[PDB]
């Protein structure tokens, strides 16, 4: 019993985490075999960041211009290449840490842990969502540049997301782990705003279900709804619309409570126009978003209380 | 910009995670040195946890019963004794990735962060608070037992708690590594409940100065109170009583924010009176209560491990 926003264990992370200086900027790297990937960034120039021409700044740095720190060990930089928005040094040792993994591009309503680290140094974890506007809701400060998000499913570590800057509302952007940025985002300090932020509807359908596998059902109703009905009302909240896609992977949870989809999102339907009256769902006061199906399944149990 | 519940990077720990099995019952250890510590309850059945005599239980076993695996790798168990509720099974090889450490006892209000586990493998890491009634909101299935709570100071790991049991009301209670019980709890089935919780008022406030932090001001009004005046309001709402040692743990708070804690207290009083309206303080529509003002100050600051 229980219902927690859980990270996964980063160990696995921290053995990657290494510091790249280039003149006077420090930032962080993840050093996976004999490369060492980071924001491109790093090499840009105080007054640069407007305009920043990525190519020219790079032809005129020598392998000897980047310092890679890996705990109290000075790594060598052999070679460097850009992908995208992503700097890649190849470095003369492999990583003797590095673990199995994969770099994998999400989609919005996708969650994953981070690891927030300054200079090489991880400081913390967190467990988060790619927003629907392709921003996530981090905790970042000045030198937190080059933390990666991730996910570990199974024995392999499977990189989806590298920071890169924070937008002025407080919001985070970055990158996969080849250099595309999520969102309509770019590496300069251009005026730069987050689209209109919405709910992810499928990750709340999944919180009221792992509400119901842990013994509440104080917010189910009698009714249900059409998926057009529903998505007519999901929008008026500001609510991403809900595809059958959306439902198809809401079976497993429905079909171990004995609630079909369309019968929870009338509960949807209903806290959203009741409100809460007092009443918490799993210690919240709030429609709860940065769950998704599948880490519904992974940390509730398979016996519905 | 943001406020995440950030844990601390796990890596130190899950270095020292194995599964002990004792019969028909798995169960986690933690393996420092030459030593692996697990729950005692481990040595009980079914029919042995109604009414458990653990030294009766402790002498008919030998070393060969104990089954303890360390990854892949299977460790000789070649001594045992039992100190309060906690078994420490002597075995034969120290462990190469045991980190600096220390056994600590905290106090109700202390955070930790918490790897959760199952056969001796980590699955999660979470943030979580030593409730005023002893007991923590964790997330937990069958089998998370021995999954331990810790806190890392610079580079040495500071080991707080042993899960050990969920308690009827979803809750659970566990030891510290000496195997002495946080709350009147004892190891066996039997009726036992939770006491009436409380919020933990000094934490709401340093909660309170990282949302003023991070640009949340709508709850700051002109006004002071005396800590008396505040601690009659605090009482009539199941807070913890403010003491004058709180008063002086949140001073630095005070001067970064300019906001007198019995000024800060002036806002959570009004808070308690009139809610929230409709409004939100750092994403959430309660008042938080397992951020300490150590934790606020971190992760305000960027201390890395
Ligand atoms: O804001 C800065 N850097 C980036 C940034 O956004 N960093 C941060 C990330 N997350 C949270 C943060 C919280 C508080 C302050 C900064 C944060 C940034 C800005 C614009 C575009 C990009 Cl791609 C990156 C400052 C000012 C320029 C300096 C910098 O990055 N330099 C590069 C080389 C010469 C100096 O550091
Ligand atoms: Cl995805």
């Amino acid at each position: 019993s229980g219902f927690r926003k859980m990270a996964f264990p980063s160990g696995k992370v921290e053995g990657c985490m290494v510091q790249v200086t280039c003149g006077t900027t420090t930032l962080n790297g993840l050093w996976l075999d004999d490369v060492v990937y980071c924001p491109r960034h790093v090499i840009c120039t105080s007054e640069d960041m407007l305009n920043p021409n990525y190519e020219d700044l790079l032809i005129r740095k020598s392998n000897h211009n980047f310092l890679v720190q890996a705990g109290n060990v000075q790594l060598r930089v052999i070679g460097h290449s850009m992908q995208n928005c992503v700097l890649k040094l190849k470095v003369d040792t492999a990583n003797p840490k590095t673990p199995k993994y994969k770099f994998v591009r999400i989609q919005p309503g996708q969650t994953f842990s981070v690891l927030a680290c300054y200079n090489g140094s991880p400081s913390g974890v967190y467990q988060c969502a790619m927003r629907p506007n392709f921003t996530i809701k981090g905790s970042f400060l000045n030198g937190s540049c080059g933390s990666v998000g991730f996910n570990i499913d199974y024995d392999c570590v499977s990189f989806c997301y590298m920071h890169h800057m924070e937008l002025p509302t407080g919001v985070h952007a970055g990158t996969d782990l080849e250099g595309n940025f999520y969102g309509p985002f770019v590496d300069r300090q251009t005026a730069q705003a987050a689209g209109t932020d919405t709910t992810i509807t499928v990750n709340v359908l999944a919180w009221l279900y792992a509400a119901v596998i842990n013994g509440d059902r104080w917010f189910l109703n009698r009714f249900t709804t059409t998926l057009n009905d529903f998505n007519l009302v999901a929008m008026k909240y500001n609510y991403e619309p809900l595809t059958q896609d959306h439902v198809d992977i809401l079976g497993p949870l429905s079909a171990q409570t004995g609630i079909a989809v369309l019968d929870m999102c009338a509960s949807l339907k209903e806290l959203l126009q009741n409100g809460m009256n007092g009443r918490t769902i799993l210690g919240s006061a709030l429609l709860e978003d940065e769950f998704t199906p599948f880490d519904v399944v992974r940390q509730c149990s398979g016996v519905t209380f």
